[PDB]
């Protein structure tokens, strides 16, 4: 039976699985009232990708497809409808058992990035790129139906019928009108439809335990704020688990966060079969620990194992 | 000790180590006249990172630092100086034995992206939160003001005023501004990391085939353009996932060359074989330039270490 392992990457060698950002800090928030059910960065410990999770760091919150035409919308700016394909360019099949094309954003907000186009016709093709926003809460955000809408400040220089890429950069705003909520899923098929094929929600099941996240701070195009995106496992863990596909020998792996410059354990955590961490902590905020620390798998344990308090 | 391995990732599950892009195609160009000496995506088969290579996909062609002031420049646009730190926020020590801060671009061109800032000072009237701004920006890596090894670079914006001095600044790369004649895109020309007239140091070595009939094999990605005509590409010697894997495993190299097979897992047939050299690059026996037309679910599998007499089957 192939032994389970994690990569040996310090926090400073890890990236977020929910937006293309480095991991900045570990984080807890035991008083969170929302259901935690993100769809990117979801992988079981035996290597089964779930939700909208895919392997490419460049695929997270990215889209590929083609602009169809300019459209009108109450949002400020100039608006464009885009069909979306799979990230690899093949047509997205809405009958596949996924919530939306892999890589689709898994949160409500105004995602800021760059739309770029390289024309099919040429002898070299013409190109353009412009800043763009995708409001994932909009009724026109229908990636599971194969099309979305983005806005630009640019008033006309977006071509219809030409290959189009969205490169995410950050958020447009976090003011009240921009509806940023990292735990609110988009409605992938539109306003009044039920999302399907979701990766399950995650939660601690033992008193005294809370979720532990890998937190990244996300850029803003304007306004005030210090927004963050919390993932359950970094993208390199998704990639590693997918590769190894080690059988899970219990429902809970005990892992130790170790300072290698001393071999000392700073704290311990439970890494659950569905791909998330809990710790024994009764406070919210960052975990203050050196970023050369890393998680080391020590043994499979019973669900009723009591974690040493942080 | 540890057997050598490569990850099991198809072409469509790989990303470029020299720019944040998926791998699009395998590619050869036997007649290339330039010295191939890129500095990102450089890792020996026993896991030694070289050049300016680091592990984060988000770090490739990224910068972190602080805008110091607006500056004068003869070229069109508004120009800004920024100091750069290490990507982890610690001060860059110019005496370290690297060519430049890890992640620094390794080619000549106008790199297009977004500069974003999150202020250090917070506003009580805004909930004790900082002000933010982001704008499109271009970094001309051939400019005499591109001096990352000295701890600072210059970028240009279309925006004429709304970039703040003294505030934390991030550059997120997106593509190239142009590949017209005046934009000096050449993927094999290194920047002068310490400026005009200085010699670059601590470089990862150049790579080349040493056997007749062999040419380098690259993992090629097409890079976006802000404007103009072109279909520019960036070729890396190994994808970022291979850098990450080799660094983790640190498997001893048992010869100078690992024979690898590009396999189609559906049929289990080998499509071609290649030499994976100790310093971290591939060669194939091919006498043409252009893409390697193969399924994107194919992948390289380590076969065995080979000696200096092994001749590759032609593609
Ligand atoms: C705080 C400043 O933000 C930018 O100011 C621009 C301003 O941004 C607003 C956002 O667009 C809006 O969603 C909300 O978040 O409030 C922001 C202002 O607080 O938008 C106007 C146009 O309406 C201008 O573009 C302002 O420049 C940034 O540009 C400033 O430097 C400040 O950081
Ligand atoms: C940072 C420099 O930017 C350009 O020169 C600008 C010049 O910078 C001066 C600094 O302000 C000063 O602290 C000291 O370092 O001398 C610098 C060079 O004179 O400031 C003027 C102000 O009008 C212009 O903005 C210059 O463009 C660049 O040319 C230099 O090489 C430095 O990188
Ligand atoms: C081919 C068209 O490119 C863009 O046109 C914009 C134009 O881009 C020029 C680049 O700035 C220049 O480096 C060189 O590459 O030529 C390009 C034009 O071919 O720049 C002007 C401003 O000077 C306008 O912004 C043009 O719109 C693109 O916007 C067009 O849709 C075409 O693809």
């Amino acid at each position: 039976s192939k032994p389970f392992t994690l990569p040996i990457l310090t926090l400073g060698e890890l990236t977020n699985s929910r937006f293309p950002l480095p991991i900045d800090v570990l984080y807890t928030n035991p008083n969170e009232s929302a259901i935690v059910q993100c769809q990117n960065g979801r992988c079981t410990l035996d290597g089964e990708l779930q939700g909208t999770t895919q392997l490419l760091p460049t695929g997270i919150c990215a889209f590929r497809g083609k602009v169809t035409q300019q459209v009108q919308d109450e949002h400020r700016g100039t608006h464009w409808n885009m069909t979306v394909t799979n990230l690899n360019g093949t047509p997205f099949d809405p009958t596949e058992d996924v919530p939306a094309p892999l890589g689709t954003p898994d949160f409500s907000g105004q995602i800021y990035g760059v739309i770029s186009q390289r024309n099919t016709n040429t002898n070299l093709p013409a190109n353009r790129a412009h800043e763009a926003v995708i409001a994932t809460y909009s009724p026109k955000f229908t990636p599971k139906l194969g099309n979305i809408q983005f806005s630009t400040w640019e008033t006309q220089d977006v071509s219809s019928g030409q290959p189009t890429k969205f490169t995410p950069v950050g958020l447009a705003s976090v003011d009240a009108n921009s509806h940023f909520d990292q735990w609110t899923l988009p409605s992938y098929s539109g306003a009044l439809t039920l999302n399907m094929n979701l990766a399950p929600s995650v939660a601690p099941v033992f008193p005294g335990e809370c979720l532990l996240f890998f937190r990244s701070f996300i850029p803003l195009k304007g306004g005030y704020g210090n927004p963050a995106i919390d993932c359950l496992m970094p993208q390199e863990w998704v990639q590693h688990l997918y590769q190894e596909s080690a059988p899970s020998l219990s429902d809970v792996a005990l892992v130790r966060y170790v300072n290698p410059e001393t071999g000392r354990t700073l704290f311990e955590a439970k890494l659950h079969r569905n791909g998330f961490l809990t710790v024994a902590r009764n406070s919210a905020g960052p975990v203050v620990a050196p970023t050369n620390g890393y998680f080391r798998f020590d043994s499979w344990v019973n669900q009723f194992y009591t974690l040493a308090p942080m």
